[PDB]
This record gives C-alpha cells, structure tokens and sequence, in this order.
C-alpha cells in the first residue's frame, strides 16, 4: 500500500487537513478499492507504542511502593496533551469575547447610538480576524487529542494481550471470553472521541469567571442572581451523573453472561439445530435482556434530564439576571440583547461542556483502574531447568484444582504418583475414565503446580491435546506453526499421519483455508493435524493425549507402528491410550485409578502378577405515534409564539424603556430565548427515549431469530468474530448512544425550523437571506457523506480480526504455553490493530476535514454579512443589517444542528448492519413403527460443491439396530446429517410413509434423537444441561442419571444439580461429557435415534454402561449406530458400510471382515476371537 500523506505534507496542508481530499474525490464517483487505504504513520504502528508503555509499566511496577497505571500514562502522553490543552483553551477564550464585538456592532444601526456607531468600520475587520483566529486555534487541537486517544487505546490493547498468554491456570475460571471483550468494546471507540471534552474540567470555571466578570459591567450587581440559578442546576446535574454510573455499574455483569451465552450456541448451532433447541435459546437469552433493558430505561431516564438540562435553562437564566435590576432602574433592549448574548455561552459552558468532561474523567479513569487490576493478576511461572540428563522424573506428587483445599492441605485429583524415563522409553499411561490422565500431563507442563513432591525434565517439550484445537489458515500453517518451511520434514510428517489420501481430496491440494475450530474438517482430521503439529516440533518430552479418538482401528495400527514406534524412536514420550496392544510395545505402564497409581513396571511383569431511517422507523407502530405527538405539540408551540409576535407590535414610565426605531431588538432577543420556547419537557422527551429503546429489545429479538434458523452453508461462511461485534459492539450502540443522539437532532432540528419559521412570517426576507447558507450546507454534507458511509463500514468491519484473534488465543491458550509461540501471536495480534487502525485513523481525519470546511463556509458568509451591513448603514435606520445579522444568528445553531445530524448517520450505519442480519434466508401418533426407506439420496455442503454423498439407496426394518462403519474422513457424519437436513440434498427418505416435503421441516426434526460428535454443553446448572425446556421433575433426572452412572460425578460437586458449569464445561472430564450428551438422549424418548461416535474415548470398563443403556432403554426404537470399535459390532444386525461416496449394505459381519483382508489383519485380539468363534 502507498505510504501515510501525513509523513511528507505541507505545513498549511497540514493544518487545514487538506491531505484528505485525493480519497474523498475518488471516494464520490465510484466504490473505494482496497488501493486506496493509506498506511498508518510509522509514529502510531502497534511495536512501538506497546514497547513504549511496556518500558514504563515496567519502570512503574519495579520503582514505587503503590504501582499506579495512570503514573505510567503521565509520562508518555501528558506533555503533548497539555499542549494541545493551552491552544483549546485560547479557542474558547475567542468564543467568550465574543458578544462585546458582535453586540457593540448590532447597535450601531440605530441612529440614536451614535457612539458605538463611530468605530463601527474598525470592528468589522476585528471581528473578521476574530472568527479566522478561532478555527485555525480550535479544531487542529481536537484532532490531537483524538491522535493521542488513539495511541493511548492502542497502547493499552497490547498490555492487555500480553497478560492474557501468561494468565495463571487458576484465573482462567473467573476471567471468561465475555470479559475482555466486553472490556474492549465499551473503550473501543469512546476512549478516543473521549479526550476531546477532557479539557473542559478545567476550562470551564475559566469560563465562568471571565463570563462572571464581563457580565458585572452591565448588571452591576444582579448577575449573581442568575449565577446560582446555574450552580443549583451543576449540582443538581452531578448528582443525576453520580446517580447514572450506578445503574450503569450494575449492568455490567449480566451483559457479560449474555455475551458469554450467545457465543457458546452459536459455535455450536450444528447441534442447537439437532436437538431443535432454537426456542429454548431464545427464550434463556430474552430472560437475560429482560434485566439488562430495565437498567438501560432506568439509565437513560436519567441521562434525559443530565441531557435537557441545556435547553430549559435559556428563558429562566436570563429572566432571573435582569430582573432584580429592572425593577431598580429602567433597562434597554440594548443590555438585555448583550446579557442573552452572554448566557447563551455561559450556559453550554456549566449545563453542556463541564458536566461532560466530569463524566469522561469518570469513565476513562474507572477503565484506566480496571485494566490495572487485570495487568496485576495472578501470573504463570515458568521456574524450571533448562539443561539435565534429559531424564524425566516425577516423585511425591499431589495435585488440586481447588485452590481453597490445597490451602487447607475433597479427594485430591492426583495422590503420591511416581515415574522415570529415562531416553526414549514409551510410557503407557492407562485407566478408567476420569481417574485423571490429562491432570497427569498438565502437571507436567507446569499447568497444574503440585503441592507436594517434585518433577524434573528438560526444556523442550511437545503437546497433542485430547481435544483439537484449530487455528484459523491453511493446513500447511496449522502444522507448521510459525517456524520455517521444511519441505523434507513437512512430507515425511504427512505420510507417516496417512493424510495424504484425505488431503489429496481437497480442491487446493494443501491450502483449505479452515474456520475457527475446525468445522470444515471432520472429527479425525482435526486430530491427525493437532498430531501432525505435535509430531512435527522437535522436543525431548512427546506429550500424546490420546490421539486414537476418532480413528478406525486401521488407520490407528498404521499411524501407531509409522509416526510414534518408527518416525521418533529415540524421543522420550509419554502415551494416552487404553488398548491393549499400545501396552505390548511400552517399556513403562502406569495404570491410575481414582488418583491413585494402582500399577507401575514392564508388561513383562505385569502379567506376572435511505430506506434505513424508514425501516427503523416503521419496526414499531409506537414510535411514529410519538413522532407525530412531538410534531402536534411543536406546532401549537410556534403558533402561540407567532401571535405574541404579532400582538406585541401591534401594541402601544414603562420599567422597559424602547424606543420607534430600536424596536427590531425584539427579534434578536427572541432568537436568544427560542430554544427555551421550543424545547421538548418531560411530556415529550421521555416518550422519546422510552420509545426509542424498544425497537432496540425488537431488533435484537428478530436478529436472533432470524441467525439461529439460517442455513448451515450461510453460517459457515461467516466468522465467530463477526457475529461477536455485532451482538456486543453493535447493541450496545442501538442501546447507549442512539436513543439520546436522536433526541439531540430532532430538538435542534425543531429550534432551527420553528426559528426560522415565525422569523419568516414577520420580516419576510430573513428566509431569502438564509437559503444561500442552507443549501451550502446541505450541498457539502451530501459530498462528505458518500465517502464518510463507506469509511465508516470498513472501520466497522474492521474490528472483527481482533475478537476473531481474542477467541483463538483464548480458547487454544493450552497449547501456546506449551510450544512456547507467544511471540508468533503477538505479532499477528499486533497486524490486527495496525489493519484497524488504518480505517480508524483515516475515517477521523475526513471527519475532521467535514468539521473545518462547515465552520469555514459560515466564517466566510459571515464576514461577507458583516462588510454589505456595516457599508449600508446610511443617514439611520439600517435596515439592511438588521435583516441580514437576524439571519446570520440562527445558522450558528444549525451549524450545531449539521455537526449532530452526521453524529446520527454515523451511529446508524449500525442500524443497516443489524439489519443486513435479518433478510439472511430461512431454510425453509406418526413414528409408532420406525422404518424408514432411502431412495436416491445425494449429499453435497456447498451448493454446486463436491457431492459427498451420490445416489444413496439403502432401507432398515423396524425394531432393527443398524451399524454405520467406514475409514476416517469418508461421510459417515455426512450422512447422519444428511437424515436430518442440514445440508443441501436431494432425494427422499420417507419414515413410515410419509415423505419429506409432506411435514414440516421442525415436525420431521423432532422425530430423531441425536448424539453429536462435538458434545455441546453451556454455562449453567445441571439441570438446565439435560433439558433447557424444564419438561422433568428432578426425580426421573435421577432415575436417568443412575442409569447412565452420572451419580459419582454430579454429586461430588457442591451443588448437586446446581453446579454452574463454567468454560463450556471444563470441570467435567471428555468421558463425562459423553455420559452427558448419552443422558440427554435417554431423556428425550425418540422412536429413533442417530447416534454418531458415543464412545469416543470411553475405555471397555466404561464402554458397559453404552452397551447396557442401548440394549434396556432403547428397546424397540431404530438405532443407527456410528462407531469405530470393533467390539460395538456385536449388537447391531446390518452394517453399512461407506467407501469412494458410496453406500453398501452387509447383513453378517463374517461377510463385511472376510471381504476386506486388511481391515481384518488390525483387529485386537480380544476382538478378533469375540467376532471369529
Ligand atoms: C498535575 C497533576 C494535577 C498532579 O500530578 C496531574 C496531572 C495528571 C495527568 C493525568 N493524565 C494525563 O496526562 C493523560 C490522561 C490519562 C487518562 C485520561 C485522560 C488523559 O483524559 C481522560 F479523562 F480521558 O482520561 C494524558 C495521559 C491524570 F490522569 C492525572 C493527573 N494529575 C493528578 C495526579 O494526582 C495524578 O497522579
Ligand atoms: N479444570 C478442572 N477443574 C476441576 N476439576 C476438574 C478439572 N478437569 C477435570 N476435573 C475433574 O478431575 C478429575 C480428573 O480430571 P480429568 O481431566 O483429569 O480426567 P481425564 O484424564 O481427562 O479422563 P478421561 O480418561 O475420561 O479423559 C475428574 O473428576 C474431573 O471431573
Ligand atoms: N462443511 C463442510 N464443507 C465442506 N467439506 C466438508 C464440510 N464438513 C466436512 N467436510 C468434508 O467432508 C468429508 C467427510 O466429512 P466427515 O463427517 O464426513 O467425516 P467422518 O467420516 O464423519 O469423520 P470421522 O470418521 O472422523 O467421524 C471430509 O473430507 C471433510 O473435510
Ligand atoms: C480569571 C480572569 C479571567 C478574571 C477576569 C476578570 C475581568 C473580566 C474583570 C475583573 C475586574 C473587571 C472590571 C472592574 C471595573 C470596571 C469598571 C466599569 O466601569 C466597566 C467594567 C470594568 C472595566 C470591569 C471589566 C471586567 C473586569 C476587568
Ligand atoms: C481543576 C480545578 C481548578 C477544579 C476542580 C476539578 C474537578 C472537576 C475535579 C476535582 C476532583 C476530581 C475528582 C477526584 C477523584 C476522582 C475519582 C476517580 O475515580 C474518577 C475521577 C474523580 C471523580 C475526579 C473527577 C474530577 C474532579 C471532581
Ligand atoms: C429570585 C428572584 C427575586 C425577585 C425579587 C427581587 C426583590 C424585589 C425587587 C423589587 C424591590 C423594590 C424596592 C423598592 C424600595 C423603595 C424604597
Ligand atoms: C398563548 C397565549 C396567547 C395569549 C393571547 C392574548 C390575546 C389578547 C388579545 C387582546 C385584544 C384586545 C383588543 C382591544
Ligand atoms: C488571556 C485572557 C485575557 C482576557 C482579557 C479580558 C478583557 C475583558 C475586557 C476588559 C476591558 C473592558
Ligand atoms: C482578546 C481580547 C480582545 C478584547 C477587545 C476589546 C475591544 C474593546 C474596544 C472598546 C472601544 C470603545
Ligand atoms: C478607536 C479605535 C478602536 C479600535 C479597536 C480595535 C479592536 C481590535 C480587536 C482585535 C481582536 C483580535
Ligand atoms: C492542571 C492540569 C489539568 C487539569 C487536570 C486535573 C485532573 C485531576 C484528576 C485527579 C485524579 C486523581
Ligand atoms: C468568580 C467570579 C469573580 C468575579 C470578580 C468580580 C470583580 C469585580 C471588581
Ligand atoms: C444575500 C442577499 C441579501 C439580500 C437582502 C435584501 C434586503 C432588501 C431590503
Ligand atoms: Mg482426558
Ligand atoms: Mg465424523
């Protein structure tokens, strides 16, 4: 891309931002192309700050007493922001002085004030200067606070990464995904837009004390009178501010548990769709917004009134100041135009600028402490050798998960274990399930640190996990894994896994581009890739987690005896396995049972013993009935306002003195007080905000709606961090800032329209002298918005790499300890920001360019008004200038009005987002027998894809189990999902007699009983696990669990049915959540059942409670059983048997073996005599 404009501009460039008009005129005929998206300065790349903030963190933590992350911040970022400070400060000094020019020129045009008349002509000038000095003095300022918000945020986001790889195993319980990235969205755009209003804490008594002051010279002593008008209304407005950050704080907590749930279900929709669970989600997640909305009402009533505290202040400051003056001594028009001319300031100053800046100091130093809490958590450790006899040696070891009792020293996970090997011995560890073999190896990696007892072993150290981790990219980059390509090595790892003949089906032959996790990869395949990686480090120690999961014994003979006993002979590995014949070639046995090491020693030994604001409009029938309400209201407002015009000139000493031809102040001043006049109170304001949060709670229900019923091809191509910002960041948006953000414009909007409007109907050339200014106006802001839209969405759509990078680390953090890769995914972290910050940092400075043209075009009209008014003033009554500054008054609120209505398109390219959601397409007693018949059946994910699956025929009788059996990676899933339609097919399967398209989609769904591969379990009770619907008592939930051997398990938690399980179930070993998905399908009574891979990892033992289960609770209902083990063969009567995408059927196992030689030849002993009597 070409290099940053901002690295060789002009100076006056520079200053005008005049850098980025090559972008906005390519950006108005035609779509930006990604050649467009200029390079971050070099100043602002991710390295350098985050070395920065690092070295002083470091410096802060190593010098004081009480470490403070603020004192690191006020040295890196104070100096550049207090000079900024000066030059804003000096722009809104130009903006209080104001009126003593302005005023002093007004009344010149009146014949009798001749003394203000004659230096008339020099002011002209002064005041031209006057409006020059301020827009170069008052926007380069903000644009540097929002340039150092920037790198701030910046800065700040990499600490955070850099404590997360290094998080201890025990805070990963407590610090969940919805955390960090409910941290990271509420700062991800406020802190920057934030420092911008920093200044006015201590810019605004200034203010007030000089506004105090020059307002003493005409209200000698009253002004005080109505100076505590406003000093009740800033305590007053501080205490709603205090009272805001309470709800606020309160919400915290159940917006994090929804972010946490919604991802959870949607990672996991294959399942959700499976169980036909769509209306329990929903309804779980409208529980949980129910709380989360009543906060925001309670929130944003609040926030109304912290809002419109401006406006109904206009008519009372200014009616309790001269007051108490004029009833002592008569007062001319001419002070109480100048006195409203001040307060007009003095009010945004105390009601609008100040509370402002408390708030942001509130909010950015609460984040500030909060990050600084999570930079000071607990940290891994990593004391350990580095160089020994390369002899790994364990002794005396216990363990717990539960900091509490080991603090004390609840049966410890492992008790007094001991092993040595000492160069390439291959350690068998075996057991029951969840006698504890994955704490075994965590305790060896530094995982799990062991209260007693020592372990001793070289540095290198290699890790296949029992569960698959897949990091998004291509194969090649999952099995290198940020080293250098070796081609030699690379084929050498991929021959012994076998997967070259799975590989070789894949269009590019290598470079599949893999989603997050793996879905596009079948359950085996993820297995021999996380293999693969593991194989193809070199390291002392081989940490092999049973990688034999979801492979047939075929392919697990040929891997053993190639990749593990071949390829790494001299290589010290410890193995996970439980048959029997990985335990004939281990030079070790360690046999765990409950913790306890029931057997070590040799086998040997062993045997011994735009149609945007429409549409959001339109989605609630309220919302335009309130609109109109406001709009009714409006127009009585302005007809009374209009009469009392017109009966006041028609009307005739008097406490107010005004004069025949000084009588045109009467316009001025009722442009000063129009706001207060037109101001919406109580009864039209909180109708709004009620109303403006309810379309929000209906969006959010049809989004949700409308993603968990779309078809599985649409859901794959989308990423898990796209729909994370738009579920978080997104809502927010439609919840936080909308609602007020729109009230602000609609109110403006009305001051402009009803000002304009009675002004027009009096003095009829006051509109003729605004329509040059107006269509100005709306000239440039429709050329600003035409590249602005499209800058904004490539920023919006621009946060997705970070919480798509945030959910890979976090979920693979197990494996990136173990290699030791922090720095490979630091730097790929930091190419996230950096890619973020290009979009961000570009649509700021085309903002900034909008913000000085629409100021400079009304400095320009102005300065012309000003010359034409002050040359036509002839021999008294200058009636030309008190048309024409009239008409120049009322665009300095419109330029307002302007600068918020691009604020509310901005926020509502959130809307459209949300809304892109919602059209997303929609897929779119009987079974007493259960048979079923196939007819033609084909099968393909993709539409005009691969056919997985062609001309699929094959039928099974009722009250007949059915085996499905093939090779890794040859359909077997495919087909299973095939039955329930998730993926395009053709065809038909009727059940019964009935055929697809004759029931609905749900009511045909609802027929099975599905045991996914991928067990799905989320955060919440027991209870709440094995049946959302809560459709049983707890007494069969019991009588099930007894039968499905959960007893142990579930009560030795300290909520027995209560528990809530965190990290997707991380408490529960992989045995255990197979016995959890077995109940749930025990539970739901369906006359027929899909059951794909039960037993997964269960040992024999464990492998009873299947085989029982199946034969008594599932009496007469259909079983089509998906399993690899052979000894599961013995129950079913018909195989099926898949291979080169097609379907066989076998009625005898001696058949299926006898065709198939090599198939036989690797079956277990045990196994082989069980099937060949
Ligand atoms: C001079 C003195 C009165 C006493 O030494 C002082 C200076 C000072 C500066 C900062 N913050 C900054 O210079 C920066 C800043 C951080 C966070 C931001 C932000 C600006 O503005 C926001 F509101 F957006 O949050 C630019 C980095 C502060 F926080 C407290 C400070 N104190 C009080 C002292 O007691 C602190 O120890
Ligand atoms: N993170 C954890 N926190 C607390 N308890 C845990 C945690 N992980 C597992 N346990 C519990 O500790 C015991 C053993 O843990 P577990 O990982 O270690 O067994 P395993 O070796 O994976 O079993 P399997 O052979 O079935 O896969 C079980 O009772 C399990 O529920
Ligand atoms: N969503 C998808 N899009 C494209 N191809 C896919 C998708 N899901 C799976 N595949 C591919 O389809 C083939 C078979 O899928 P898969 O269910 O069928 O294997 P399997 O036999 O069920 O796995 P296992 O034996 O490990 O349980 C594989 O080549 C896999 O990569
Ligand atoms: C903190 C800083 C900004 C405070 C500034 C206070 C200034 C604006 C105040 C302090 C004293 C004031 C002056 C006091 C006396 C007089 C004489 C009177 O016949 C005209 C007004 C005039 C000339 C005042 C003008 C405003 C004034 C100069
Ligand atoms: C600058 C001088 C002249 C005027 C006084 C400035 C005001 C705005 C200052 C003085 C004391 C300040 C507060 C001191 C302590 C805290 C607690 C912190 O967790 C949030 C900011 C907050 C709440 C500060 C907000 C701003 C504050 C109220
Ligand atoms: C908070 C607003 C207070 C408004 C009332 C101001 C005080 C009363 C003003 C009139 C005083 C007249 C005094 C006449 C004295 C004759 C000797
Ligand atoms: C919104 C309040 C409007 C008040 C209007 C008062 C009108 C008084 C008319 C007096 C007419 C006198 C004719 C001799
Ligand atoms: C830097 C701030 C200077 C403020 C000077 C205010 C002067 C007000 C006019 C006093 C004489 C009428
Ligand atoms: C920056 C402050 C400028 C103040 C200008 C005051 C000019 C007052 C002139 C009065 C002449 C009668
Ligand atoms: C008698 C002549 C009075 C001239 C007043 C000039 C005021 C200049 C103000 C400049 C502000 C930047
Ligand atoms: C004089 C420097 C600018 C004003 C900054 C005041 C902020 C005080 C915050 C105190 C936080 C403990
Ligand atoms: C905070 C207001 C100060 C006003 C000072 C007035 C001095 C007049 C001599
Ligand atoms: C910008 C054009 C203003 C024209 C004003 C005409 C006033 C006639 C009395
Ligand atoms: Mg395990
Ligand atoms: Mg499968």
């Amino acid at each position: 891309m070409q290099r940053s404009p901002l690295e060789k501009a002009s100076v006056v460039s520079k200053l005008f931002f005049s850098w980025t008009r090559p972008i906005l005129r390519k950006g108005y005929r035609q779509r930006l192309e990604l050649s467009d998206i200029y390079q971050i300065p070099s100043v602002d790349s991710a390295d350098n700050l985050s070395e920065k903030l690092e070295r002083e963190w470091d410096r802060e933590l190593a010098s004081k007493k009480n470490p403070k992350l603020i004192n690191a911040l006020r040295r890196c970022f104070f100096w550049r922001f207090m000079f900024y400070g000066i030059f804003l400060y000096l722009g809104e000094v130009t903006k209080a002085v104001q009126p003593l020019l302005l005023g002093r020129i007004i009344a010149s045009y009146d014949p009798d004030n001749k003394e203000e008349r004659s230096i008339a002509i020099y002011l002209g000038i002064g005041l031209c200067l006057l409006f020059i000095v301020r827009t170069l003095l008052l926007h380069p300022a903000i644009f540097g606070l929002h340039h150092i918000g920037m790198q701030m945020r910046i800065a700040m986001f990499s600490l955070i990464y850099k404590k997360t790889l290094k998080l201890s195993s025990r805070v990963l319980d407590k610090i969940s995904i919805g955390q960090l990235v409910s941290l990271l969205s509420n700062n991800l755009n406020k802190f920057d837009e934030g420092l911008a209003l920093a200044h006015f804490v201590w810019i605004a008594p200034l203010q007030v004390a000089l506004l105090m002051g020059l307002i003493w010279e005409l209200l000698q002593a009253s002004a005080f009178c109505g100076l505590g008008f406003l000093i009740v209304l800033a305590l007053f407005q501080a205490g709603l501010g205090r009272m805001m950050m309470k709800y606020r704080d309160q919400r915290a907590g159940k917006i994090s548990e929804r972010l946490v749930i919604t991802s959870e279900m949607i990672e996991n929709i294959q399942s959700v769709k499976a169980y036909c669970w769509e209306e329990a989600m929903e309804k779980m997640i409208e529980n949980l917004r129910q709380t989360e909305l009543k906060l925001t009402r309670k929130a944003a009533y609040v926030r109304y009134f912290n809002s419109s505290a401006f406006f109904f202040s206009g008519f009372f400051v200014v009616f309790l100041s001269v007051l108490p003056y004029a009833l002592i001594k008569g007062i001319i028009l001419r002070k109480i135009f100048t006195t409203i001319s001040f307060c007009i300031v003095l009010r945004m100053a105390v009601t609008r600028q100040f509370p402002w800046a408390v708030q942001t100091w509130y909010d950015s130093l609460g984040a500030i402490n909060k990050i600084q809490d999570f930079l000071q958590k607990q940290e891994y450790k990593t004391l350990e050798y580095n160089l020994t006899t390369t002899e790994v040696v364990m002794e005396n070891v216990t363990a717990f998960w539960e900091e509490g009792f080991g603090e004390l020293f609840g049966t410890p996970v492992l008790k007094d274990i001991n092993f040595k090997i000492e160069r390439g011995q291959l350690l068998a560890v075996a057991g029951s399930t969840g006698a504890g073999k994955t704490s075994l190896l965590m305790v060896i990696m530094g995982e799990l640190e062991p209260s007693e007892g020592k372990i001793k072993h070289s540095g290198r150290i290699s890790f296949c996990s029992q569960f698959s981790w897949i990091m998004p990219g291509t194969i090649k980059e999952n099995i290198i894994f940020g080293v250098s390509y070796d081609e030699y090595r690379y084929r050498s790892v991929i021959k012994a896994c076998q997967l070259e003949e799975d590989i070789s089906k894949f269009a590019e032959k290598d470079n599949i581009v893999l989603g997050e996790g793996g879905i596009t990869l079948s359950g085996g395949q993820r297995a021999r890739i996380s293999l693969a990686r593991a194989v193809y480090k070199d390291a002392d120690l081989y940490l092999l987690d049973s990688p034999f999961g979801y492979l047939d014994v075929l392919t697990e003979k040929e891997i053993f005896e190639s990749c593990v006993c071949k390829l790494m002979a001299n290589k010290t590995r410890i193995l996970v396995t439980s048959k029997m014949e990985h335990l004939k070639k281990a030079d070790k046995i360690l046999i765990l049972h409950e913790g306890s090491s029931y057997f070590y020693g040799t086998f040997s030994e062993l045997q011994n013993l735009w149609n945007t604001y429409l549409r959001y409009i339109t989605v609630h029938k309220s919302l335009i009935f309130v609109l109109i309400w406001c709009l009714v209201i409006f127009l009585a407002e302005v007809a009374a306002s209009l009469v009392v015009l017109w009966l006041l000139g028609n009307t005739p000493s008097y406490a107010v003195i005004i004069t025949s031809t000084s009588s045109y102040y009467v316009f001025y001043i009722y442009v000063g007080v129009a706001d207060t006049l037109l101001a919406m109170g109580f009864f039209r304001g909180l109708p709004l905000v009620h109303t403006l949060i309810t379309v929000s709670k209906i969006l959010h229900h049809k989004m949700l709606h409308s993603v968990l019923q779309a078809p599985m091809s649409t859901l794959n191509t989308l990423k898990a961090g796209g729909i994370l910002n738009r579920f978080s960041k997104d809502i927010a948006i439609l919840d936080d800032l909308l609602p007020l953000t729109i009230f602000d414009f609609i109110q403006l909007l009305l001051i402009v329209i009803g000002a304009i409007a009675v002004v027009a109907v009096l003095q009829p050339y006051i509109f003729v002298a605004t329509v040059p200014v107006i269509v100005a106006f709306i000239m440039l802001r429709a050329y600003f918005l035409q590249t602005s839209q499209q800058l904004k969405q490539l920023e919006s759509e621009g946060r997705s790499p970070i919480f798509t990078h945030l959910v890979t680390s976090l979920k693979g953090l197990w494996t990136l300890r173990a290699f030791g890769r922090q720095p490979y995914f630091e730097t790929l972290f930091h190419k996230a920001l950096n890619l973020h910050t290009a979009n961000w940092f570009l649509y700021l400075s085309t903002l900034r360019w909008f913000q000085m043209r629409i100021e400079m075009i009304f400095v320009i009209f102005f300065i012309a008004v000003t010359f034409i008014s002050i040359l036509t003033t002839g021999e008294g009554e200058g009636r030309v200038g008190i048309i024409l500054t009239l008409a120049m008054n009322i665009m300095s609120t419109l330029q307002w009005a302007v600068n918020s209505s691009i604020d509310v398109d901005s926020l509502m390219r959130s809307v459209s987002r949300v809304f892109k959601f919602i059209d997303m397409p929609t897929e779119g007693i009987w079974p007493s027998g259960g048979q079923m018949t196939v007819k033609d059946l084909t099968a393909k994910y993709t539409e005009g894809g691969n056919a997985i699956l062609e001309n699929i025929s094959f039928s099974i009788s009722p009250g007949q189990r059915v085996g499905l059996l093939g090779r890794t990676g040859s359909g077997k899933s495919t087909l299973l999902s095939a039955f329930l339609r998730l993926l395009n097919t053709e065809g038909e399967i009727q059940i019964d007699g009935v055929s697809w398209d004759s029931i609905t989609l749900q009511q045909w769904r609802k027929a099975f009983g599905v045991i996914p591969q991928k067990v799905f379990i989320f955060s919440g009770t027991f209870r709440k696990n094995l049946d959302p619907y809560e459709q049983w008592s707890d007494q069969e939930i019991w009588k099930v669990a007894d039968e499905v051997g959960l007893r142990s398990v579930i009560e030795q938690f300290p909520g027995k049915l209560d528990f809530v399980l965190v990290d997707g179930g991380c408490v529960l070993s992989h045995g255990h959540k197979q016995l959890m998905c077995l109940a749930r399908s025990v539970l739901s009574k369906a006359k027929i059942l899909l059951l794909d891979q039960p037993s997964a990892h269960l040992d024999p033992v464990t492998y009873q409670i299947i085989r029982r289960t199946l034969k008594q609770a599932f009496a007469d209902c259909t079983v089509i059983l998906c399993e690899h083990r052979i000894e599961a063969m013995l129950e079913c009567q018909q195989f099926l048997v898949i291979e080169e995408n097609k379907v066989r059927q076998y009625d005898s196992i001696q058949k299926l073996l006898n065709e198939r030689s090599l198939f036989r030849q690797a079956i277990s002993p045990s196994d082989r005599v069980k099937l060949f009597p």
